[PDB]
């Protein structure tokens, strides 16, 4: 099809390793843009089929969602919290090169960005 099978959220041979970041960037970061009124967007994989987006995976070679984000928390798929936080810069990123400045998405990402960027400026050590 158009869509790329969905990133990866489990690593089976992985060790399960907790780190006091991982639980800020789950139960913190992830919880509180989860619940923002502005998440739906970033909820799910982009379907450029449903959404009917052209070329939107010839533009973007890492796609990346907040569902994905959560799937991979959940599943102590992240070595370290730098990993989670470059994939919510890669979600951010994707949307605000794909889409037109003051596209109501890119307001939408631009709201959950600061509220993200907000809650790293007090990531614990
Ligand atoms: C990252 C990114 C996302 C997107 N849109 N994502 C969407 C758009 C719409 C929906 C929706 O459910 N609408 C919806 C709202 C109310 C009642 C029923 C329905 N169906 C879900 C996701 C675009 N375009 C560009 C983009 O870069």
């Amino acid at each position: 099809s158009m869509n790329p099978p969905p990133p990866e959220t489990s690593n089976p041979n992985k060790p399960k390793r907790q780190t006091n970041q991982l639980q800020y960037l789950l139960r913190v970061v992830l919880k509180t843009l989860w619940k923002h009124q502005f998440a739906w967007p970033f909820q799910q994989p982009v379907d450029a089929v449903k959404l009917n987006l052209p070329d939107y995976y010839k533009i973007i070679k890492t796609p990346m969602d907040m569902g994905t984000i959560k799937k991979r928390l959940e599943n102590n798929y992240y070595w370290n919290a730098q990993e989670c936080i470059q994939d919510f810069n890669t979600m951010f990123t994707n949307c605000y090169i794909y889409n037109k400045p003051g596209d109501d998405i890119v307001l939408m990402a631009e709201a959950l960005e600061k509220l993200f960027l907000q809650k790293i400026n007090e990531l614990p050590t």
